Order: C-alpha cells, then structure tokens, then sequence
C-alpha cells in the first residue's frame, strides 16, 4: 500500500521531491558551496606549500653549487671523479667551502655542533672513509685476500688536519662528508606568515662500491622544520575560512548520514515485506553519499592538519596537500550524482555500470601477461636499457608503449648493443615487437570493444 | 499558394536558382575572390610583422650576451649567482658594458637620460637595491627581528661611484638595473618601408626573494615604436590592394545582409500564415551568412588597422595579425556553405549538426571530473613537477595525456621524488594511472561512439 | 557465342588460365625475379651513393671546425658574434686558417685561383663587405639619411693586407669569405671504384641584415664532382648485373604491353557487339599492368643513369637514387596483382576500391579548413613559434598534431609569450585547442568511419 | 558407448573432473608454485647479472675518461680530431696515461704482456698505423697513383720511442692502440659471491677511412671473465632453491607429458572408431601443455646454466638471462589455460582463435608494401636521415610512425636538406606523407576491423 509510494518517493529526483512534498534541496546547494570553498582552501594552502618546497629545493641547488667542485646544472647523473687527484681536490674543496661559508655564501647559515654520531662534541663536519678491514688485491697474480668487514675512520672539523687525509684506494668502499646548517625561511613574510627555522642535514657521498675506476659524487639534504624562539615581525581570515569549511563539511556529512540511515530503514522494511538477495539490498545504498561522507572526512582531516601546520604544531605539508587535493577531486566529482537522474546527461555512469564487470574479468586474463612482460623486461633488459632500471619504471614504459608513446626512443636505446651484445639486442627486438603488436592491436581493441558494446546496450 | 513556391525557391541551391530565375551566383565568385585576396593580404602583412618581431627578439638576445656575465644560449632558466663575489662581478659587468657600449657593440644605440623614475634628470642607468627596513637575522640563536617594509636605495649613472655599492645581503630583497636604449630598425628598407625608431627599456633583475643562497639573474626588454623625425631614404600598391580588399568585403557584406533581410521577411510571412516555435523560426536564419558578415567585419577592421600601421599612426602588430588571421580562417571555412547542398559532400556538417547536442551534454559531466583533476594536480604536484607549475600548463599536460602524448616523460619527472618524497611519488603514480585509464579508455571511447552513432544516423 | 567464353578467359586467374589452355605464368616468375634483382641493384647503388654523400658532409663538418673560431658541434643555429672584436677575430681566424691549411689540416687540399668573380686572376680567397652607399644613422636625434644601394668592397688573398680591413659597422649589410678547395675521394677504393676529384666552393657569411647587434655566422659548401686526369690504381660484374636488370624489365614491359593491347582489342570487340559507357570500357584496362610498365620505365631509366654515373659521364646521385628507390617500391607493390584474385587475400584493395570516392569527396570539404588553419598559424604564430616558421613546417606540425604527436611541446613553446605577448598567447591557446579538438575527434573519426563502412560493405 | 563419456570427461574442467572422479588438481597448484619460484629465481639471478654488466660498463666509461684527451660524457658520437696537432696530442695522451695508470687511476689494474699479435713478447701496448703501400695524391694536378694494399707499421711499448711516431697523413688509413688490463670485480662480495678476475682488451681507434679531414676517435672494450687463483674471503641456499625449481619443473613436465600421451591415445581410439581430417585430430592436442613443456625445458636449461655460472664453470650471463626471462614470461602466460574454461574470462583467446587466420592473410598483402617502403627509405633517405641509417632502424622508424610516434621530428630531420638537396627533400615529403596516410588510415583501420569483427562473431 503506502510502501510502493514511499519507495517511489525515495527514488525520485530533487525536482520531483520538491514537486511532491515541497522539499528544499539543501544538499545540492551545499555541494555547490563545498566545491567553491574547498577549491579556494586548496589554493590558499598551495601558497604556503609552494613556499616550503621552494625553500628546500633552492637551498639544495645552492649547496650543490657551493660544495661540489666543477658542478654544473644538469650534471647530477654523470658527476664523477676519475683520478686520485680529482677525488682529493673534490674532498678538500667541499671542506674548504664549508669553512669559508660565512664569507662567500649569499645565504645566511649557522653552524651546528655536537649531537649524535658521526659528530663528536664540538665538531661541525665529519669526514669519513669506509674501507675493508683487510684488503690485499693482486690482479697481477690473480689473487686476493679480503675480510669484507667495513672499518670507518674519520676526521672531525670544527667550524671557524683534514688535509692529511690518506685514502686507501685499493680497498676503499666510500667517502662521506656530513654537516648541518641552520637558516630561516624569510620568504614566508610575503604570505603574512611567521618564518620558520630550518635545519639542513647535508651528506656528500663519493661512492666506490663498484671498484670500477669511476667514483660518482652526489649531494643530498634532509630538512627539519621547527618554530623559532620568540621571533619579532613588525605588524606580524584563514582560520575563519577553515572553520567555515569545517562547518560546511560537517553539515554535509550529517545530511548524508541521515539519508543513508533513511535508506537503510526503508531497505529493512522492504525486506520484511518481501519475506512475508544481497544485490536487492545493496540497491538501497546510495554510493554517491558514501563518496560524499568519505570526502567530508578527508576534508575535515586536511583542514585540521592545515590549522595545526599554520599554528606551527605540525610540518607535514605533503600529507596535508594529499588529503586536501584528494578531497577537492572527490568534491568536484560528487555533483554527478544529480546528473544521474537524466539519461541524456548520464551516459558515462550508465555505461560504466554495465561495462565494469566484464572489464574486470578481461583484466584478470590480461594482467598475468602484463606482469610476465614486466618481470622479463626488468631482469633481462634492465642492465642495458635506461627505461627498464626498476620495476615501477618498467611498468611506466610498458604502459606508455601501449598508448603509442615514446616508441622509437625505446627501440633506439638498444641500438648501442647491436654491436656489443648481439643476442641481447635480438631478444630486445623480439620482446618489443611482440609486446607492442599484442597489446595495441589485440588487447586494447577488445577492451574498447567491450566498452562500446556496453554503451550500445545502454543506448 | 505562391508561398510554397517562394519558400522552395528560397531553399534552393545556386545552380537550382540559376535554372529557376536565371540568377547569376555573384556571392560565390565573391567568396572565391575573397579567399584569394584576403590570403594574399595576410601574407603581405606577415612580411612586416616578421620584421618587427625579429628586430625586438634579436636585440633582446644581443642584450643578454652583452650585459650578462658568462651568459650562454639556452641558460635562461638556470642562470644564477651563488657567491657574493659572483653577484658583485655580474652587477659591475653589466654597468661597465653599459658604459662601454658605443665602442664594443655591433649595433648602433643612443642613450636616454632623465624622464620619470627610477632615473633622475641627466641619469641614464639606475642601479637599485631593495631590502627590509629592519632585518636582524640570527639562525644561530633561532631568532629574528624584521620590519618587512621595503627600502629602495639606488645609484644613478650618467652615460659616457657605482663601484662603491655595498649589498645588505642578509636582508636583501633584490637588485635591479634599469636603462633605455634607442635604435633604428633599418631592415625595413628591404620591404620598401621607412625604418621605425625603437626605444628598448631594459631591466636586469638579480632576485633574492627566496633567500635561499641562489640568486637567479634575468634580463627583460620592453619595446616602444615611434616614427622618426624627418627621415630621408633615397627613392623611399599595398594601399590599393587594401582598398580592393575593403571593397570586396563591403560588397560581400551588403549581399549577405540583403539575403538575411529577405530570409527574415519570408520568416515573418510564414509565421503569419501559420498563425491564421522558436526553432521553426531560426530555421530561416542562414548561419553561414552570419559567419560571412562576421568575417567581413573582421577583415575590414584588420585592413583599417594595417593601413594605420603602414601610415605610422599605429603600432599594434599583434592585434592586426590576430584580426587578419582569424578573418582568413573564416573566409576559407565559408565556402563549405556551397558544399552543404550536396549530401555526398556534406558528411561533416550533417553529422556535426546531429552530434553536437549530445556531445555538449556529455561534456557537462566530463568537465567537472577534468577540473577536479586539474586543481588536484596543480596544487599537489606543481611544486614537484615541471609540467604542473601553472593551471594552464596543467590543462595542457592533461589534454596531451588524453591524446597519448608525452606519457613516459610525465611519469619520469617524478622518479626523482621516489627517494626523497615517497608519499608524493606514490600519490603521483595513482593520480596519473587513474587519470589516463579513465579518460583514454572510458571517456574518449564514449565521445567517439557518440560521434560515430550520429554519423550512422545521418547515413 | 565465343565472345562470352573469350571474356571469361580474359578475366581468369593464372592458375585458372593454366587449367584452361595450359598457359605457363611467365609474368609472375618475372615479377619475382624483378623483385630480387631490382632490390639487389638498389642496395649495390646505395653503397656508392653513401660514399659520395659521406664525403661531402664530412668535409663540410671539418671545414666548420677549421675555419669558424670557437665552433662546436650542435651550435649551427645559434653561432653568432656580439662585439666588434669578436667579429674581427672570427674574420681573421678564417683567413689565417685558410692560409695555414697545408700545415694543420688532416685532409689534403689544393687551392683554386682565378676564375670568375669574386676572385681576381691569381686570387684564392675573396673577403667582401657589403654596405649601404650612403648611411647616416642618428638614433640620438631620431634621424637617418640612407641611400639603400649596396656597395661591395673586397680584398683578394693569394694562397701561400686583409689585416687592414675596416668594417663600416653602422651601415654594414654583410661580410662574406669565398674560396675553393680541391680534394680526392679516396674512400671509393673500398668499393672497387676509381676515386673522383671534388671541388668544394666554401662560403662563410657574417650576416648583419637585421642590424640588431647580433651577427649570425654560417659556413656552406657546394660540391662539384669531376673525373681526374689519367689516374692510376694498382689493379683498378656490376655492368652485367645492370644489363640483366635491363633485360628483365624489357621483357616484363613487352609482356605487359602485349596484355594491354589484347585487352584493348577485346574491349573494342565487346563495344562493337553491344552497339549492334566510359566506365564499362575502362573495366577492360588492367591498372596493375599500367603500374608495371611505369615501374619498368623507371627502372630502365635509373639503370641507364647508374651506368652513366659509374662510367663517370654523370654525377646526379640524387636523381638516380630517387628513380631506383621509387621503382623498387613499385616492383614490391606490383605482386598484389596476383593476390587480387582471392577474396580472403584481397581485403585491402577491395575495400579501397569502394572507399576511395567518398574519401575524396570528404577531403574536398576538409582541405579548405586545413588550409585556413595552415595560413592562419603560419602568419600569426610563425614569428613566435619555432614549429610555425614556414608553410611546409606548419603543415608538418598540424599533420603530426592530428596524429597526437608532439602536442605538449607545441603548447609549451608558447609559454614564454604568456608574460611578454599575452594576446598572442591567448590566441595560440584558442587556435591549438580548437584545431586539435575539431580534427582528432570529429574529422578523423568520420574518415575512419567511411573506411570501416566500406569494409562492412565489401565483407 | 563408453567412448562418448570418456571424451566428455577428457574435455572437462578441473572442477568438473573433481566432481566426476574426485581428481585433485595438482597441475594447477604446480603452476602457481612455478610462477612464484621461477619469478624469485629470475630476480635472484638478476642481482649477479646486474653486478657483471655494471662492472663492464663502468670500467669502460672510466677508460674513456682516462685515455681520451678532452673527452666528456655524451660526446661519443661526435668526438673527433681536426688538425694534425690535435691527433698527435690525443695519441700521446693515450699512451702517457697508459704508462701513468698506476699512479693516477682510482681503480687497481695489472698490465698484460706478450701473447699473440699485435703485441710482441714483453710488450704491453701496441701503437699501429695502417696506410696505403703506395700513395701519391695530387689534387692540384687532379692526379693520383695508388697501390691500395694496406701496410701496418707499429711501435711496441713496455709497461713501466713512441714519441717519434710520424704519421703518413696523405695515405693514412687508420691508427689503433691496443692494450689489456686485469682487474677484480670486488663488488660481488655484497652478494656473498667470490669476486671474478676480469681482463679488459682495450682498442682505441682514430679512423681516417673517409679521408675527409675529420678523424673520429673511439674506444671499445672486450671483457673476459675467469676464476681467480686460490682466492681468500674471510667467511666466504641458492643451490637448494635451484634444485627446488628443477624438481618443480620436472614434475610439471612429467604430468604434462602424461596428459599429452593420454590425449594421443584417446585421439587414436576415436579415429579408429570413426574409420569403422588433420584438424579433427589436432583437436586432441592441448597446445597449452606443449607451451608448458617448452617452458619447463627452458627453465631447467636456464637453471643448469645458472648453477654452472655460480660454480664458475661458465660466464654466459646473457644466454642464461634470456633463457630464464623467456621461461618466466611463458610460466606467467601458462595459467590462462585454466581461464579458457569460462567464457566470461576467455574473450581474448576465443577472439584470437577466430581472428588469427584472416589476420595472417591480411599481413601477406601488407608485408610487401611495408618491405618496399623499408628498402626505398633505407637506400634513398639513409645518407640524409639519422633515423634511416640501417634497415633495422628503418623498420623501427616506420613501425613507430604507424603508431603515431615521433612524427614531427621525422619530418624535421629533413628540413636541413630543403636548401641543400631540394629534390631529396621533396621526395622525403611525398614518401612520409604517403606512408603515414596509407598505413594509419587504411591498413591499420582494416586490421582493427578484422579483430573487432572476430570479437563480434565470438560474442
Ligand atoms: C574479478 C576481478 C578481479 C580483479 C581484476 C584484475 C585486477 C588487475 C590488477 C592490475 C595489476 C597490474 C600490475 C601492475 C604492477 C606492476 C608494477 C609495479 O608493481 O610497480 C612496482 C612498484 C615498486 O617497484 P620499484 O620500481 O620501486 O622497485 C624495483 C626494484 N629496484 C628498485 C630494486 C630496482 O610498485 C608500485 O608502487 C606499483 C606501481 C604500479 C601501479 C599501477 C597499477 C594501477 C594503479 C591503480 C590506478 C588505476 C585505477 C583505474 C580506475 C579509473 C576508472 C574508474
Ligand atoms: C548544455 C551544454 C552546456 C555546456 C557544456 C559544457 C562546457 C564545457 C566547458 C569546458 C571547460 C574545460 C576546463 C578548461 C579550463 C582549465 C584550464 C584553465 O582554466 O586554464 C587556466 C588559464 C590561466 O591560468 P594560468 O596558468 O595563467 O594561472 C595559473 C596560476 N599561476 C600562474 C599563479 C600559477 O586560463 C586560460 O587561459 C584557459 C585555458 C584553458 C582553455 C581550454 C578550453 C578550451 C578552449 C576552447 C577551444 C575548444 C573549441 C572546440 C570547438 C571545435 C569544434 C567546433
Ligand atoms: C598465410 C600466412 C603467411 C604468413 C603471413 C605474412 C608474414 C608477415 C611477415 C612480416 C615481415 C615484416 C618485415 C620485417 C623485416 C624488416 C626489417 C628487418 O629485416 O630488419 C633488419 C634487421 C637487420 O638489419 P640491420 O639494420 O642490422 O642491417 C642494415 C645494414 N647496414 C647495417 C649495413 C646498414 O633484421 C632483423 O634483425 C629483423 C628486424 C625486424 C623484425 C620485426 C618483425 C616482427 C618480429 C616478430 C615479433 C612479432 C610477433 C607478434 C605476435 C604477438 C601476438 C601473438
Ligand atoms: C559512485 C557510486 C555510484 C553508484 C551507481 C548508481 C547510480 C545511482
Ligand atoms: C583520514 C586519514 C587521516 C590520516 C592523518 C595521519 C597524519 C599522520
Ligand atoms: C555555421 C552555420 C551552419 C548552420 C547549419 C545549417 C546548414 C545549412
Ligand atoms: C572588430 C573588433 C575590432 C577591435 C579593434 C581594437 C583595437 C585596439
Ligand atoms: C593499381 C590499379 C588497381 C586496379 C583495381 C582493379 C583490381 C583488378
Ligand atoms: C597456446 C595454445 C592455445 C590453444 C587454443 C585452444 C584453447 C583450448
């Protein structure tokens, strides 16, 4: 009796419900307001996120130019030493620049002393060489006597004896330089924020693990952010905007939870009526509202993290950015729920609903072939091909090849081996040709055929 | 009675109308003449447009080589100073080259003195440093005391004391060098045109807003064009050609307006007959003729601007070029109006007419997803990914990815973060894979399906 | 009566004709032999073609390294002078290297003296500056007085006063250095060929036509090949192979001409029978045999040219290579004539036969849009975009964009103008987005739909 | 009678057979175990394969930096000498560095003396110049007198007179430097493996075969691996894992062979029953089991090779890697055999089975066109186009072009010839446009149509 009318009303559109019981669509206007405010909050956060990331990266580039002898932009991957004299000069240049920093640097840096290892108390720079405990290497007689246990020896340099360093080249594992520098991110002032205090931990590595006559040289930094002690800025909204976002998301969450509860109660009543199928029950679950509550939770968590970062209780910019960006994407996607009511505007969702199961079953069979190719390429071609170094990189290369991207350069990276390793080159030819042909012309064609057949069904 | 015959005649083809009432198709021959003359005028204008653009750009490159110490082509994005000595040397090199310009430069330049700020009367070069009013920075004690108000102090150099410049490095915001140079674009002589007089305003910036120990250095120019005073060229068509273009476009406009008026009158009579639907009225509007009158207006405006530029009353080359190029494109497109009469030649337009509404409705749903991805990528990945720096650049990157372009390099730009920021790298993996899969395999497939289904309908 | 049987036999396959009248298929075996021999001849010619091209290009690169001060590989497009001292040094370096060539060069070169202009009798090198007859340039007073007539003044240098060169910088149009060198292409010995004598005409240009303060510097060569005088090589097939190719092509031509004549006679008889439609007559014309006779003519012409080049009567390697390569492609394509008899192997040709007319009609409408875009892009974007410099380059860029290639870099080349010329940048955005959308999603889709519909018809 | 039931059981699924006769599916669990263990073995082998390849390549790069004067990374393709003084300096630098190696090198190398040619007994380095027996070259008189027989003259250098080298430049064919160095691959210690002893044979070539004034310089190495004599590593699983892989593959092979024999016997019985068609017999052959036995043979061979390499009996890393990688790919693909039983999961295989014959027939016709284009492009464009140098490279370029990849750069590589060789440039335009249009829009469309029509059939 009334159950039929109740269900019919439960599955009606906002305009239909307004016609029926004069219900005002507050959820829709809330969604529009949410899109606006969440996007604005994301951009406002992005300002400070960019400030932090830029400070870290620019300081690291400046360190590379200051401490690496003969360094130039774009040389990171090939920068290396090849003679004993070059290596000694690089090490001494790094240490001398560390000692001269106050007089030459464009930035203002403070020294850090002591702390844990590798620094002794009062020491600012640690210069450590690591070598085998016993190494006797005699290629002339085709012999060696090695105790592979690593011994670390190093020199402590106080900021304003290291020149007596003697490297044990034949059994040298690596050389490292460790030091910390303190600086202040003044640019924050442009965003009406109090500058933070940064500590950069700088590691310079001269790596000899390959014992190949080529020692690559690299510099890396780790940044630690902390609040400064009683700072002063002459004449030192966002909080209220964050509170507004929180209120909007809370109201949206409450309305969506109420709708889900109403749907659950109606589902229970209908099941009781029928009894007097899991899918027939899930038909009462509004997936869009589950997405909306997930988005609200994400947005509130991101806003709380953002408030904490602004208050200087936290410094996890990356997590906050990921939370807020994902929530913004979900908020933008959420409004399709209201287009679902009209067939002329619901082609994408209607087709995906029919296509997805067969697509998943197809992927079941395609994935094992894809993984076989991934592992084979990674292990066989990785030592020779710059695009096959790692499994994730192999997956990227194969996925791009399926889409027709970067094909000729992939083929050409192997041309160097046609004269050196002919068998590997021939294998790479067969591998690439077979993969491209199979996946572009057979697999992808059938995938698209499944999707277009589903569309033909729903149309 | 006669209304049926009149409407049938009104909807007939040029050949059919010639058969019926012996009407000569002057509009079609006018369209052909218009294509020829408008294209020729565009090319002729392009000659002088190229001359102007080349003068500006070549002078700017020469300035970069003259005034930037150690500059080389292709280094614009990374050119920077890293030590106090480097910065002082760059500043003094720029000023010294400015003073030596008459003796060393291959071009002939005249100095400009006085005028508004930043130059005092009689001064040719302004060397200005901008720093915080009060800056006390103490990273050693984790303290600072800042009044962020910017103070500008600068030295005036008369063209043929600046060597005493002392930079306040710890609170320095930036350094700028401003000067103006006058020159003459002699190359115009090859196009039988009188050379113009150019003033180049040159700004060299040493930017320290990030306070990161790396100060990027850049040079920019702004060009002002003016007529020279009583020039003399020994033995100093285009005007007549412009007048011909104007006459052709005016006649085309008159004929198209007459046709539109006739259609409007016939529409009114038919509506009156029926009365004794907005679409049923718009059926009488020839959209091709609206396009043609728009193209005629654009062409006449562009020709008037071109005449003014040739007379030296205007120098807005870019606006003129845009007007004339758009009008040329529209003129070329306009002749499809006559192919519309024959079905075997009207596949594209006939199919678009049926497909466009459903395509627009589909875009309604796709656009919110696209914008969500744009904002998320711009804010989360922009600090780390060179292709996500700006919203327009993000849109370009995503649009290219949809078309399969530049995929692997997009993936590879993030490989540097796999060791530094693992969470951001993982997010970028999920973001790129999900976007590419969704848009290439689901969205684009259904878009093409809509278009091909419309074609199946009209065929 | 007999006419039906005669026609049925005339349209039968080689196996069917062998069954009917025991006819041996000599044309087919001739085609196979032709493929083999023509391909082999192409490769054999390619050996000597490569030798000639390599000699020219390697000599030109060596000249660039010898005569251009500070030249390095890959700098051709940006190599330029920027100060008077740099230009003087480059000019004097080129002349000094010309004079020192016998002592420093790795190649063996002989000087050429006299001849026509610009060299006087006995002169090996001509150093010429071209300037305006009267040039008074006064940017300070915004005035000039120019007689644009070009005066050429130049110095003659005898191979082993030019140091007194005074350049008129303010009215200088360009500077050129002309000289000729003779050398011998010894590498020909590896191919059992007598070396040729080469004369390289070398032109070095310092171009100041833009009067922009930047003078680009370039070097170009023209090679003239001649037989040497009574050469001697101790112990100094291909001719017989060329004769064999000629005989094979002649026999194929004769058989195809006989077949065409037989078809023409049968066509005339059938028309006479019917009389007691142009297409109904062209149905008797074997297009494959027209292609075969064209290929035979091309092959014979190429072989005669190759024999002449080997005999040293000709040196037009490029024309011979084009003739032989085209003939090889046509010979390879010609064997599809025999697959046309079997439907399971004739899908491509059968479908093209049905699709081509509608494709041509579609192209009629698409071409005007494409040309409008070409002209608009060439004139509006060419001064700003490296990929739009020339009309052919614009066509290449747009054709590649239609196929999804190089999209993001096309967008990115304009990002530099977003700050300098905002209006041009906005126009480029609209231009690229509209072109890509229209052509990839609407035009190409309908093109493929036409082809697949034709296939659906023939299947 | 029983034959029908026997055949029906023979063609049932694992679950169906378990229902029928309670058969435990040991082959399927064996396949899962095989996937796991084979993939793990491949990765474990990849560790040592990477160690070997890295040692070889890093040593070669170090040699290039040590022995090539003025060498820098990325200069391999253009590195060349252009004056006699440069060539002498490069030769003497290489020899001097060879003599100074113990004092300057970061690696530890031992000299090799004597052996076969080109070294005499006691000699470590051979410096050999090769020139024509008689060369008189007179370009001034357009004459030459050559005996092309090559004479080799060379100097022996003992490791710690070559300075008196006099090069016969006008008839010089090339110069080579040969020497061998011994070293130890210590990095193996990180993988708990005993280091191997490497001998690097180093060849430095200064090539003058073109006699063009440009002499390219290159360095190449060949590595020979051997076990060292009585090495000692303080405290010097994989064997047991290899044995486990062998056992698993052997059991899988036995089960698959038993299944194939059972199928053969059933086939014979059915044929005997019918007698009282080759395809009707091949219907009894399980192709998946043939694939599985092939994979088992490959895996066992690869494992035996891996054990031999670990024992130091072999050093063929490339062959072992190819065997194991191919076997891993086949093992991953093999599990689709069990998905073949379910139609919803068998779309790919079911469609391929129907599409493959028509695809092969289509390829018959397409291949001759493709080969014609390959040969034409290789011979005509190869001397001018970097992507057409070799036939394999031409095939890669054309295959990539079909897939839309690298189009604009292919067009742009020819733009340099538009001014030099206009006829070749025009031919390249026609060649590229025709190939791309024909193959992308006609051939590929029909290929995809065949595949999708087969899918339409099986669905
Ligand atoms: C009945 C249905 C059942 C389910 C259907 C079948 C499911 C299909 C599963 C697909 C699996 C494909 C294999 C990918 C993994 C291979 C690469 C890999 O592991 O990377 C190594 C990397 C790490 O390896 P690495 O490179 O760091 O280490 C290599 C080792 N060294 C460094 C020592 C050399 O792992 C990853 O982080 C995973 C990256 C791959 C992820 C790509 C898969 C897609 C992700 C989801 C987005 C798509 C959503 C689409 C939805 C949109 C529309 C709604
Ligand atoms: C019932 C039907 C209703 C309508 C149907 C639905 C309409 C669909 C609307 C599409 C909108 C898609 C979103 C694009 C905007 C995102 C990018 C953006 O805003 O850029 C930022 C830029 C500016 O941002 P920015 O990068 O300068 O600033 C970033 C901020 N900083 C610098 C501080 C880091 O804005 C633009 O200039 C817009 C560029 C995007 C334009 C692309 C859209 C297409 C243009 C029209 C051409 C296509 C015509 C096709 C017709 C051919 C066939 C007839
Ligand atoms: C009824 C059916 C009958 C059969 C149907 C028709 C069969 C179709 C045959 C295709 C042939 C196509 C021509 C390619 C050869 C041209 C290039 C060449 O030879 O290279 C030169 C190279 C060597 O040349 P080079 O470049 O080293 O030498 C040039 C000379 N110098 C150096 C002096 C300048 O040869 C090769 O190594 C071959 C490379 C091409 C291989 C590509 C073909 C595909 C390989 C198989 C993988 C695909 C499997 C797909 C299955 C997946 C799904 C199940
Ligand atoms: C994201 C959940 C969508 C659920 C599909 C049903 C549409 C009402
Ligand atoms: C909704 C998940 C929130 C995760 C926050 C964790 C921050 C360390
Ligand atoms: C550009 C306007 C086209 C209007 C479509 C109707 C064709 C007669
Ligand atoms: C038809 C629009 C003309 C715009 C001209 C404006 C130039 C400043
Ligand atoms: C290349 C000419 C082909 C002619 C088509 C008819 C096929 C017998
Ligand atoms: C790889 C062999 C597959 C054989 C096709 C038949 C499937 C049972």
């Amino acid at each position: 009796e009334d159950l039929r009318r109740r269900l019919k009303y439960f599955f009606m559109s906002p305009c239909d419900k307004f016609r029926a019981k004069g219900r005002k669509p507050c959820k829709l206007m809330l969604q529009v307001v949410k899109i606006l405010v969440v996007t604005v909050q994301l951009i406002l956060f992005g300002l400070s996120n960019q400030l932090a990331v830029t400070f870290r990266e620019e300081n690291t580039i400046a360190f590379r130019h200051l401490f690496l002898l003969g360094y130039s932009d774009g040389a990171d991957d090939t920068f290396a030493a090849y003679t004993r004299e070059q290596l000694y000069q690089a090490i001494f240049h790094a240490v001398d620049q560390y000692l001269a920093l106050p007089d030459v640097s464009l930035g203002r840096y403070a020294y850090v002393r002591g702390g844990g290892d590798p620094w002794t108390n009062g020491s600012g720079l640690a210069l450590c060489q690591r070598y085998y405990h016993r190494g006797h290497v005699d290629p002339a007689n085709d012999t060696f006597d090695i105790d592979p246990m690593v011994v670390t020896d190093c020199i402590q340099v106080d900021p304003p004896s290291y020149k007596n360093l003697t490297l044990k080249f034949h059994k040298l594992v690596n050389v490292t330089i460790h030091f910390r520098l303190k600086t202040i991110n003044l640019q924050s002032l442009i965003n009406n924020e109090i500058p933070d205090c940064y500590t950069f931990s700088v590691l310079i590595t001269f790596d000899n693990k390959a014992h190949s006559g080529r020692i690559p040289i690299s510099l890396e930094t780790q940044a630690h952010i902390q609040e400064c002690k009683h700072p002063s800025v002459f004449q030192h909204f966002r909080l209220l905007f964050d509170v507004v976002v929180i209120l909007t998301c809370s109201l949206s969450f409450l309305l969506c939870a109420r709708s889900l509860l109403r749907g659950f109660l109606l589902q229970n009543e209908f099941v009781g009526f029928m009894w007097r199928s899991l899918w027939e029950r899930l038909e009462f679950v509004n997936g869009w509202y589950i997405l909306l509550v997930t988005s609200d939770v994400l947005t509130i968590s991101g806003t709380i993290m953002k408030i904490g970062i602004e208050a200087k209780n936290l410094a996890s910019y990356d997590v906050c950015s990921i939370l807020l960006g994902t929530s913004t994407l979900l908020v933008w996607v959420g409004v399709i729920r209201y287009l679902t009511f009209f067939h002329n505007y619901n082609i994408l969702i209607a087709t995906l609903r029919v296509a997805l199961p067969s697509v998943m079953r197809f992927c079941c069979c395609v994935a094992v072939i894809y993984l076989g190719y991934c592992f084979c390429g990674w292990i066989v071609l990785g030592p020779y091909h710059v695009k096959f170094r790692s499994l994730s990189m192999v997956s990227e290369c194969l996925f791009s090849l399926i889409n027709g991207d970067d094909m000729f350069v992939t083929f050409a990276a192997m041309q160097a081996q046609q004269g050196r390793s002919s068998l590997v080159w021939l294998f790479s030819q067969l591998y690439l040709y077979s993969f491209i042909s199979l996946f572009i012309y057979m697999v992808l064609s059938l995938f698209i055929a499944l999707i277009t057949g589903a569309y033909d069904t729903i149309k």
